[PDB]
Parts: C-alpha cells; sequence; structure tokens
C-alpha cells in the first residue's frame, strides 16, 4: 500500500480488512506471504573465483601476451639451439608476469566489502505483532512479517517495516529517522492522513519507515510494505544497480589496447607481403616446419616489444605510495584507481549534517530583557562560540567575552535550561569525544549551560569525564525536580515542577520551569522578568521580543528559537491531574518570560576556506541535504556557497520542487543550483547522474545511509570517519579526522599524481615504440640477432620499472591549484608530442640494429667481417663457400646482443632523464632535482652490470665483452639522443608562440 500516507487509519484498515484491535489470521499470513514474500532485503552474491579470475583475463592486452606465451612454449620446444634449450624458460617468465598481475587485481577486488550487507544491519531480528492466535502480543522474527500485520513499537525498538501509524499510545512518538533524512533530530509523528500522494519521506509524518529506530514513545500501526518495497529497499536497489564506470585513464589504456592489437595484427601479416627474400632462399628446401617458425620468432618478440609489460606494476606501486602519502593527511583510500580520478573533479556534491556541519546542535545566540520603561524595551543579546557538544567556548556580548553570572537574567535562563531537560552529556573515553545523551535539541541546552557557568564553578582542573555535566549537577542540586510535564503537540512546550529543597523546606516558593516554541509560550506569559524583578507583560514588550525572534528565525542566520519562562506562583501539587496531557497547557499559564535561545547545527571551522580553495581551483561545490531549505541556505551563506546577502531564488530547490521541473529543466538546473534540501536518498543519486551527463567528473561527500546511493553514483565517494558504516562501505575514500580541508589536499595530491603519471607512462610507451621499430627493422633486414623476447621483458620490467617509479617523485607544479580542473577525455599525446616520440622511437630503434651491424662491419674484435651478405645468414649452412674465413656460429656472437642491449639500456636511462619534463630544458631543470631519479638510474645500471658480470643471467642472453673498444661506441647514440630530444624540445618552447 504505497499511498498509505494519504489514507486515513480506517481506510488503511479497510484495505487489508483487519480490525485494529485484533491481528491478522493465519490464513491471511499464508496468502500475504505467498503474495508479498518475506520482509527482508535480498543479499548479493558479490564474488566468484572461477569467474573473477577469467574476468581479469578478459582484457585485450593480457590476451595478446597470453597468446604470445603459448607460442613462446612452441619456440621453447625447439631443440635447435642446444645450448639455449635451457633458455626455454622465457614463456614461464612471460606467464608468471600475467598470473602475478592478475592476482593484484584480485587483491583490489578482495577488499570490496558488501555494502548491502552493511545496510542489512538496520533490520532487526525480532518484531512485535498482534494476531488472532493469541490475545497477548507475539514476538516473532521480523522477516516473517507480511503487510497488514498489526505491529507494536516502543523505545529502543528498531522499526521492521514501513508502517502507517494507527494509534500512538504515548503522549508523543519521537522517531530517529536519520537513516533516510540524515538528521539525528527525532521527528514527532502523528496519525492524521497526509493528502499529498507525492510527499517525500520528510513530509510523511504519519509513517514509520523500516530501519529507523524509536527515540521515545510507544505506538501501534499496520504494515504497509515489506522487503524491497520499503523505502530502504529503494536504497538497496539503487546501490546494487549503479555500476561503476572505468577510470578515465583506464579507458585510455583500453583504447590503446584496441589500437595496439590492430597494429600488431597488421604488421605480423604485413611481413608476409615483403617476402621478395622468401621466394627461393634455400638451395632446394622451401617453407616447412623449420622455416615458418621465423614468422613466429618475430611475432611473440614483436608482441613483447609492443606490450608495455610491468606498466600495471608501476602504476600500482605509484598509487600505493600515493595512498600512503595521503594516509598521513588522515585520508584512507579504499580503491587504488580512484586517486587519479580525484584530480580531475569538476564538481563536488556534499551533504550538510555530519559532512559540512558537525551534526552537533549548538546554541548560537540568546537574549534576555534589559530595561522596561514604558513603551521602550531594551534587550541584552549574547552570542556563544563553539561548534560541538563539547563544553568548549564562551559567552560574548558585543563581540566581547563576558561572564554570565553578572546578569541576573542569564542565571535563571541557565536554571531553566538545566532543569527543564531530560538529556545528559557523556564523554566517550574510547572515542575521546563528548557524545549526546538524549535528543540533540535538549543536549544543545545541556552543553549550553556547561558553556555559561552562571555560578562561576571551578572546572579547569576537572577531569574530562566529569567536565561533561559539572554545571548541570550544580543547578540540579539547587532545585529538586518533583515531576515533568512532557511535551505535547497541542501546546508545543514542556514544563517541570521544582521545589527549593533549601535550608527551610519550600517556603521560598515552588517554581515552574517551562520551555517551548516561541508564540505558544509568550502568549501565556503575563509577566516578564527583568533580572531579579518582575514587570507586567505589555504590548510593546512582547512586540520587541517577537521582533527579535522573527529576525533570528529568518535571514542570514536561521536559528531554532525556544522561549523559556517560569511560574512564580505555580498551583498546588495536590490539584494537578498528571494523566491527562491536554490539561497541562492550563497548568503552564500565568507565566513570567525569561529569555530566548537559538539553536543551529553549526558548520565545521575548516569548511569555508576549503570552499574558497575549490572555487580557486575551478571546482564547484553543491550542497544536497534532507534538512529544511531555509536551514540549508543559511548554512550555505556561512560556508561561502552563497553570499551573506545574495538573493537565492533559482539556485536552491527542494526534492518536491526538483521533481516538478521538466526533465530538461532539471538536467540544466544542476548546472546553476548549488543547494538542494528536503530531498529523498534517490534525489542525490539523480543529481549526480545529471551532473555526469555533462561529462563532468563529480564527487560526493557524505556520512549517512541516505548518502549511500549518491556515494556510489559519483565517480569518487568520500565518507566521513564519524559517519555511518554503510556510507564508508559505499565510498572510495574516508576522512578519519572529519576535516573538510583534507578533501582539498587530496584533490591537489591527485592532480600532482596524474601529472607525474603521464611522465612514466610516456616513458614506457616510448621504449615500446623503439622496440617495435627495432624488431621491424631486424625483421625486414633478416637479422633476428641482437634481440630476443626474453630480454625485452626484463628491460620493460626491471631496468625501466625503476626509473618509471622514480618519476612518480617529481616535484609538483607551483600554480597547480590555480588551473581549472583537467579535461576528462583528452589525449596524453598530442600532435607535436606524437611527432617527437615518433621520431625518437625510430631513432633509438635503429640504434639497436646499428649495434650488431657495426659490430660486424667496422670492428677490430668482430671476426665476422662479412662486409656484404650479412642479411643472408641463414644460407651459411647451404652456401658455405660463400662464407669463408669464419664459422657458422659467429653470426650469433655475444657482442651483438650485449651491445644492442647496452645501447638500449643507456638510451633508456638518458630517456628517463628526458622524461623529467615535456616543455622544460635540462639546463633549467637540473637532473638532481629528484634524488630518487638518479638513484633509480644508478640501481638500474647496477642491476644491468649484475646481468653482465654474473654467470646465470648471461646464459639466457649473452656474454659481456671488454670496455676499451665497446663503450666508446655506445656513445654514438646513448648520449646524442639527449641532444635530439633537446632540439625537439627547444623548438616547441619558442617556435610555438610567434
Ligand atoms: C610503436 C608502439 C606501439 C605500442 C604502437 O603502435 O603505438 C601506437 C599506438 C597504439 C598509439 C600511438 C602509437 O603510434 C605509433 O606507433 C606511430 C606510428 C606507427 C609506428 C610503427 C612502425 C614504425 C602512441 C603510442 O604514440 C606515441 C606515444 O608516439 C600514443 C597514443 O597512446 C597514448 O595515448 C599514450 C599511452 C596511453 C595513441 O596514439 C596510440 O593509439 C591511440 O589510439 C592513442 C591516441 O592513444
Ligand atoms: N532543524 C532543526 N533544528 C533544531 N531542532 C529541530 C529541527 N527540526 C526539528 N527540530 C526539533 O525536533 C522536533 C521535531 O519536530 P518536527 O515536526 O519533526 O519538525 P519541525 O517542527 O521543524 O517541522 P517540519 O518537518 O520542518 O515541517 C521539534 O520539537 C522541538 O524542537 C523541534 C520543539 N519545538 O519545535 O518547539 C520544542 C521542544 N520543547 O521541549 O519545547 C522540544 C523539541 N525537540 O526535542 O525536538
Ligand atoms: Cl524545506
Ligand atoms: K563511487
Ligand atoms: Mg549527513
Ligand atoms: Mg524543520
Amino acid at each position: 500500500m504505497e499511498a498509505a500516507h494519504s489514507k486515513s487509519t480506517e481506510e488503511c484498515l479497510a484495505y487489508f480488512g483487519v480490525s485494529e484491535t485484533t491481528g491478522l489470521t493465519p490464513d491471511q499470513v499464508k496468502r500475504h506471504l505467498e503474495k508479498y514474500g518475506h520482509n527482508e532485503l535480498p543479499a548479493e552474491e558479490g564474488k566468484s573465483l572461477w569467474e573473477l579470475v577469467i574476468e581479469q583475463f578478459e582484457d585485450l592486452l593480457v590476451r595478446i601476451l597470453l597468446l604470445a606465451a603459448c607460442i613462446s612454449f612452441v619456440l621453447a620446444w625447439f631443440e635447435e639451439g642446444e645450448e639455449t634449450i635451457t633458455a626455454f624458460v622465457e614463456p614461464f617468465v612471460i606467464l608468471l608476469i600475467l598470473i602475478a598481475n592478475a592476482i593484484v587485481g584480485v587483491w583490489q577486488e578482495r577488499n570490496a566489502e558488501n555494502a548491502i550487507e552493511a545496510l542489512k544491519e538496520y533490520e532487526p531480528e525480532m518484531g512485535k505483532v498482534y494476531r488472532a492466535d493469541r490475545k497477548s502480543v507475539q514476538r516473532i522474527k521480523a522477516r516473517d512479517i507480511v503487510p497488514g500485520d498489526i505491529v507494536e513499537v516502543a523505545v529502543g525498538d528498531k522499526v521492521p517495516a514501513d508502517i502507517r501509524i494507527l494509534s500512538i499510545k504515548s503522549t508523543t512518538l519521537r522517531v530517529d529517522q536519520s537513516i533516510l533524512t540524515g538528521e539525528s533530530v527525532s521527528v514527532i509523528k502523528h496519525t492524521e492522513p497526509v493528502p499529498d500522494p507525492r510527499a517525500v519521506n520528510q513530509d510523511k509524518k504519519n509513517m514509520l519507515f523500516s530501519g529507523t529506530n524509536i527515540a521515545a514513545g510507544k505506538a501501534l500501526g499496520i504494515v504497509a510494505t515489506t522487503g524491497v518495497s520499503t523505502e530502504i529497499g529503494k536504497i538497496r536497489d539503487q546501490m546494487a544497480a549503479t555500476e561503476q564506470d572505468k577510470t578515465p585513464l583506464q579507458q585510455k589504456l583500453d583504447e590503446f589496447g584496441e589500437q595496439l592489437s590492430k597494429v600488431i595484427s597488421l604488421i605480423c601479416v604485413a611481413v608476409w607481403l615483403i617476402n621478395i627474400g622468401h621466394f627461393n632462399d634455400p638451395v632446394h628446401g622451401g617453407s616447412w616446419i623449420r622455416g615458418a617458425i621465423y614468422y613466429f620468432k618475430i611475432a611473440v618478440a614483436l608482441a613483447v616489444a609492443a606490450i608495455p609489460e610491468g606498466l600495471p606494476a608501476v602504476i600500482t606501486t605509484c598509487l600505493a605510495l600515493g595512498t600512503r602519502r595521503m594516509a598521513k593527511k588522515n585520508a584512507i583510500v579504499r580503491s587504488l584507481p580512484s586517486v587519479e580520478t580525484l584530480g580531475c573533479t569538476s564538481v563536488i556534491c556534499s551533504d550538510k549534517t555530519g559532512t559540512l556541519t558537525t551534526n552537533q546542535m549548538s546554541v548560537c545566540k540568546m537574549f534576555i530583557i534589559d530595561k522596561v520603561d514604558g513603551d521602550f524595551c531594551s534587550l541584552n543579546e549574547f552570542s556563544i562560540t563553539g561548534s560541538t557538544y563539547a563544553p568548549e567556548g564562551e559567552v560574548l556580548k558585543n563581540d566581547k567575552p563576558i561572564r554570565s553570572g553578572q546578569f541576573d537574567g542569564l542565571v535563571e535562563l541557565a536554571t531553566i535550561c538545566a532543569l527543564c531537560n531530560d538529556s545528559s552529556l557523556d564523554f566517550n573515553e574510547t572515542k575521546g569525544v563528548y557524545e549526546k545523551v538524549g535528543e540533540a535539541t535538549e543536549t544543545a541546552l545541556t552543553t549550553l549551560v556547561e558553556k555559561m557557568n552562571v555560578f562561576n564553578t571551578e572546572v579547569r582542573n576537572l577531569s574530562k569525564v566529569e567536565r561533561a555535566n559539572a554545571c548541570n549537577s550544580v543547578i540540579r542540586q539547587l532545585m529538586k525536580k518533583e515531576f515533568t510535564l512532557e511535551f505535547s503537540r497541542d501546546r508545543k512546550s514542556m514544563s517541570v515542577y521544582c521545589s527549593p529543597a533549601k535550608s527551610s523546606r519550600a517556603a521560598v516558593g515552588n517554581k515552574m520551569f517551562v520551555k517551548g516554541a516561541p508564540e505558544g509560550v509568550i502568549d501565556r506569559c503575563n509577566y516578564v522578568r527583568v533580572g531579579t524583578t518582575r514587570v507586567p507583560m505589555t504590548g510593546p514588550v512582547k512586540e520587541k521580543i517577537l521582533s527579535v525572534i522573527k529576525e533570528w528565525g529568518t535571514g542570514r542566520d536561521t536559528l531554532r528559537c525556544l522561549a523559556l519562562a517560569t511560574r512564580d506562583t505555580p498551583p498546588k501539587r495536590e490539584e494537578m491531574v498528571l494523566d491527562d496531557s491536554s490539561r497541562f497547557m492550563e497548568y503552564e499559564t500565568d507565566l513570567t518570560f525569561v529569555g530566548v535561545v537559538g539553536m543551529l547545527d553549526p558548520p565545521r571551522k575548516e569548511v569555508m576556506g576549503s570552499i574558497q580553495l575549490c572555487r580557486d581551483a575551478g571546482i564547484r561545490v553543491i550542497m544536497i541535504t534532507g534538512d529544511n531549505k531555509g536551514t540549508a541556505i543559511a548554512i550555505c551563506r556561512r560556508i561561502g556557497i552563497f553570499g551573506e546577502n545574495e538573493e537565492v531564488a533559482d539556485r536552491a530547490y527542494t526534492g518536491r520542487e526538483f521533481d516538478d521541473l521538466p526533465l530538461a529543466e532539471q538536467r540544466e538546473a544542476c548546472r546553476r543550483a548549488c543547494c538542494f534540501a528536503r530531498v529523498e536518498p534517490s534525489h542525490k543519486s539523480k543529481i549526480v547522474e545529471y551532473l555526469q551527463s555533462y561529462d563532468e567528473i563529480t564527487a560526493m561527500t557524505g556520512d549517512g545511509v541516505n548518502d549511500a546511493p549518491a556515494l556510489k553514483k559519483a565517480e569518487i565517494g568520500i565518507a566521513m570517519g564519524s559517519g555511518t558504516a554503510v556510507a564508508k562501505t559505499a565510498s572510495e575514500m574516508v576522512l578519519a579526522d572529519d576535516n573538510f580541508s583534507t578533501i582539498v589536499a587530496a584533490v591537489e595530491e591527485g592532480r600532482a599524481i596524474y601529472n607525474n603519471m603521464k611522465q612514466f607512462i610516456r616513458y614506457l610507451i616510448s621504449s615500446n615504440v623503439g622496440e617495435v621499430v627495432c624488431i621491424f627493422l631486424t625483421a625486414a633486414l633478416g637479422l633476428p640477432e641482437a634481440l630476443i623476447p626474453v630480454q625485452l621483458l626484463w628491460v620493460n620490467l626491471v631496468t625501466d620499472g625503476l626509473p618509471a617509479t622514480a618519476l612518480g617523485f617529481n616535484p609538483p607544479d607551483l600554480d597547480i591549484m590555480d588551473r581549472p580542473p583537467r579535461s576528462p577525455k583528452e589525449p596524453l599525446i598530442s600532435g607535436w608530442l606524437f611527432f617527437r616520440y615518433m621520431a625518437i622511437g625510430g631513432y633509438v630503434g635503429a640504434a639497436t640494429v646499428g649495434a650488431a651491424a657495426w659490430w660486424f662491419m667496422y670492428a677490430e674484435d668482430g671476426p665476422g667481417v662479412t662486409y656484404h651478405q650479412l642479411t643472408h645468414f641463414m644460407q651459411c649452412t647451404e652456401d658455405h663457400p660463400h662464407f669463408e674465413g669464419l664459422d657458422c656460429e659467429i653470426f650469433e656472437a655475444p657482442e651483438p646482443m650485449t651491445m644492442a642491449l647496452s645501447v638500449l639500456v643507456t638510451i633508456e636511462m638518458c630517456n628517463a632523464l628526458n622524461s623529467l619534463s615535456e616543455n622544460q630544458s635540462l639546463m633549467r631543470m637540473p637532473p638532481w632535482v629528484n634524488i630518487w631519479l638518479l638513484g633509480s638510474i644508478c640501481l638500474s645500471m647496477s642491476l644491468h652490470f649484475l646481468i653482465l658480470y654474473v654467470d646465470p643471467l648471461p646464459m639466457i642472453f649473452k656474454l659481456k665483452a671488454l670496455d676499451l673498444t665497446q663503450w666508446l661506441m655506445v656513445l654514438k647514440i646513448s648520449l646524442p639522443v639527449i641532444g635530439l630530444d633537446e632540439i625537439l624540445k627547444f623548438i616547441a618552447r619558442n617556435y610555438l608562440e610567434g
């Protein structure tokens, strides 16, 4: 029964046809269970090994390397070489990479906790129903509750299903529905119908939504919906439905994968066309099982030359150290790939209560009477600092700290605030922070009289645990609380009867202490207290009081004003009926006005500056709240979203107002409006989707259950450390310190990290370019020598993995936060950069061929002085008279591959020096600006010497030769490549402008 809020109690009972006094019958429970199912949110399967791993293998590049590993087993089958039969282990290496990388992804998926499971902690095990079987209430399992059941709830109870209230047994029914509205304030429900069919949960003041707990009271209702059909079930559906898109940079890697598969697949067959040298090479033989293997010997090699193996390892470690660096800023990152995505955030959506504000009700202003001389009436107004329940702060008058005990009116104001109060203030030693005990509204009064200290009580050397209620107890011991007249809806106020308990009994006179909504209380105040004295209430006086109260209720500050009064001559205790709550308003008559307090959930001190910093960084901040519109706007003015006097007309909408706009006017309404109030949990997710429709990377910040959908729909979800568990589970990052400025710091770190990522990404990709060009030249000139598939792995994994990781520690740009947010879909390589890498790739790629070619043509220690016919080395066995003065094994000497690998590694170190910047020269950018860069080059070169000057590793590859005749020649290209890139870099820095 969805329209249950708009139908009367009798109409709701008539829908299911059950008498309010008696419960459903077993037949009805059978049928309603076979129709509506059980009352439980469905679980989620989440993970599957057999399918998660294969999903990790679904990527394209891993399909290329995987397709190359088996071929590498085929090359490994070959008994031809075996001496190099033992070197058959390259595929396993090629294999052990994939496996390893795969596992890392699985590990990233290992931490994915079930957020629906966290949402299921808000459904209770047992529930209380009345039924036909038994006159006495039945405590059953809440999952067996079907619609139509008569359900009972009491204090502390968790509501099991969405329930229309039939009769409230207590004076009031206060429910904490922060699960859906994000507000710790407890709403006062009723049984009247709510005619609006499209009312939001905040307006359904006659319903009891599943997952919310009863703050105080006892009531009876009939169940409307169960299971997924409840309002929390909408949250579950929206949390299982919103799939997370791939990281923008990850999308770049994927399309790079596609084009890479195209280019590899086209080159491998493109070699078949240039087969002028394959028409008739052997003396009689042709293409058989031995001959065709060449077309694969290049293939796998070409693959390992194109695939940047180890890039996921480098980005994984880089993002890991980013997580460690932000961890010192109290920013716990749950998803590694999200860090990058935080840099390019264009819009930040944010909750208010608990996120932008402290979620701790604080009394800002207060006023008492000063002088009453005829029509004139002056007031004493005070402001109170402190934005938390902790008794920290002082009272001020005209921006000057003043002791409260000097004003006789403030003493009585604190006396009313302390006695007429059911709440206490506790100090959590485990969390190390003061927590409210009771309602937030009254707790604000408790901490208020803690801040005031009207009797000048020594509280400096007090323990932090006893500091919580130090002054409240002082006031409690002065007047004994006989009984309390509880809050009722008819009079919108509550009162307390107190006796002196003084030295001489109650001869000083009993007094009644009343607090409540302003108009209803002031209308019953026939007297006004001026310090110690009492004067009759008049027109001009109450017009001044109501004037100031109206000035505080609206405008810049939007405080919740409570009026406080006493009764100097209350009636006798033996003539007050305490059962009938409607009579209490007569008991609270003939009052004496005292003062007024103003409450507000104040913002965190760290927020406003953060909003200015995002504004400076081109990031717009949007507030999305379940709280009232006036309150959210008044907070926006303090935060810096709106001006102190800015007219907010078309810039702030409510969920009901938002839904009334055409879908177009909503999608465009998210571009201008910066504040959204009184919204349902679905509305936040809808706004996030709308902002993402503009291809804008948006981030959501929250702390409650109602923020869970948005937190999933946003590209980056940021949860508060003091927030709910379900909000943390559906987020990519947590702020343990609850500070809002660490978001700004986190964005800065993300941008700097990406700026450092383009560097080593371009480095590895360029090395792959040179390798591809080299394998192509060696393939077209018939010289598979000087390169092997095994070594290209170690080069792209170890000797290049270290400098690439070192590039992650480059100093960030100075004016990095004065620039607007980065474009989402923009290439890492542009035309000029693509031209630069296209030239240097063929240059350094031809270097590696020139190593072997030079070792054979112009060399004093290279016996293979062939001079000509070097390209036709395969004929050496069938045309031995052609190749005299040498052995058939000299073609595969250790020096060609040692020199090719040498110029490769050195060109890669110098190229890693070129990767320190894109448009900045090396003369103005000293290489020692990054100690980790030169350190990684020193360690990669040291590991290269370890490859050469050892016994195992050479057996796979080749043997090293002397240096008096070898390193002198590696400098033909190992060093002038820096000059090439230096000219190419000098051109665009000056020729581009003018
Ligand atoms: C040589 C090595 C490989 C892996 C390769 O083919 O990379 C190309 C390639 C797929 C791209 C190109 C490479 O283009 C070339 O190779 C130039 C001509 C072909 C030479 C072959 C014979 C001499 C990248 C490498 O060119 C450079 C950097 O010079 C940059 C970039 O990729 C990036 O955005 C950088 C990494 C994400 C992509 O053009 C990309 O394709 C796209 O769709 C892009 C837009 O992405
Ligand atoms: N944004 C807020 N900031 C501060 N307080 C809020 C806020 N919203 C609600 N409250 C308090 O919570 C109680 C719940 O009332 P409820 O009907 O949910 O809200 P509203 O009255 O604002 O109506 P609305 O939903 O906006 O139409 C009110 O009762 C009282 O103070 C109010 C109240 N009053 O409103 O007059 C009197 C009172 N005593 O004791 O006199 C005690 C309250 N209380 O404990 O919550
Ligand atoms: Cl509102
Ligand atoms: K998310
Ligand atoms: Mg919140
Ligand atoms: Mg309200």
